[PDB]
């Protein structure tokens, strides 16, 4: 696998949890994964990057007591990462970049 905009979309707000084919940059690291080398798919097949935080640093995303958001990577198959990224909060707001985080747009 689930790794479309829609998918994981509403797999979150059901499950309150990413599918399964998701893994941390930390994890993925640990696996042998170089960001350089855009060797994800060989160390770690058929898995995406996802369930970091993110900052919100720019302000960009809306702000509450409380709330934290993480992001997941859309659409990758293999290669070096893609710009696509699927921000969700803990109060299950859903965002959608296609743009490297430049710009937001909400999608549930």
């Amino acid at each position: 696998v689930i790794n479309t905009f829609d998918g994981v979309a509403d797999y979150l707000q059901t499950y309150h949890k990413l599918p399964d084919n998701y893994i941390t940059k930390s994890e993925a690291q640990a696996l042998g994964w170089v960001a350089s080398k855009g060797n994800l798919a060989d160390v770690a097949p058929g898995k995406s990057i996802g369930g970091d935080i993110f900052s919100n640093r720019e302000g960009k995303l809306p702000g509450k007591s409380g709330r934290t958001w993480r992001e997941a990577d859309i659409n990758y198959t293999s290669g070096f990462r893609n710009s696509d990224r699927a921000l969700y909060s803990s109060d299950w707001l859903i965002y959608k970049t296609t743009d490297h985080y430049q710009t937001f747009t909400k999608i549930r």
